[PDB]
């Protein structure tokens, strides 16, 4: 585990939840509760591009490609394949109504402050060999698994959403896709 694998910015990853093995995912299918805004969801179906995930920098900075991202600091995360970004605001889950509701939003142009999240890793280097948790910036929710699956269109795909508190879904871990 080189002390110098970290994980860089504008890097391109898939996210594993850590103790269910799924991967953070999005695709053209919106809510139909909260704010009605694209859904996101882990699959526990390997190896697929709408799987995949840009690290950007925090909205109100900058980066260069290759930059280390360090522990403490925000970013955003782009759904590379809608070009929207991991959000997160003050609606109800979909299938957990004590729960906050994850979503992707907007693009480069509309990214807004509710698209940063802090990532929380020990040290002050994000490793690609280490869990993680990321931390809603402006509400402070931790990005976890409910631990509930959606039905059709999308059947056994987990819900994402936003915690208040830490919990057994909220442990992710980063792996090269591509």
């Amino acid at each position: 585990g080189s002390d110098e694998d970290f994980v860089t910015c504008y890097s391109v990853l898939k996210f594993i939840n850590a103790n269910d093995g799924s991967r953070l995912h999005s695709h053209d299918v919106k809510y139909g509760s909260g704010s009605g805004q694209q859904s996101v969801t882990a699959v526990k179906n390997s190896d697929d591009i709408n799987s995949h995930w840009q690290i950007f920098p925090a909205l109100n900075a900058k980066c260069n490609r290759g930059d280390a991202i360090k522990c403490g600091d925000k970013i955003r995360l782009k759904h590379l394949t809608t070009g929207t970004f991991l959000h997160s605001h003050h609606f109800t889950a979909p299938l957990s109504k004590q729960h906050q509701e994850v979503s992707a939003f907007g693009s480069e142009a509309e990214s807004d402050t509710g698209d940063d999240w802090t990532v929380i890793c020990n040290g002050d280097e994000w490793l690609e060999s280490e869990q993680f948790k990321l931390r809603h910036a402006v509400t402070g929710s931790y990005l976890s698994l409910s631990g509930q699956q959606f039905g059709r269109p999308i059947h056994g795909q987990r819900e994402v959403v936003g915690t208040d508190s830490i919990t057994g879904g909220s442990a992710w871990k980063v792996a090269e896709g591509i």
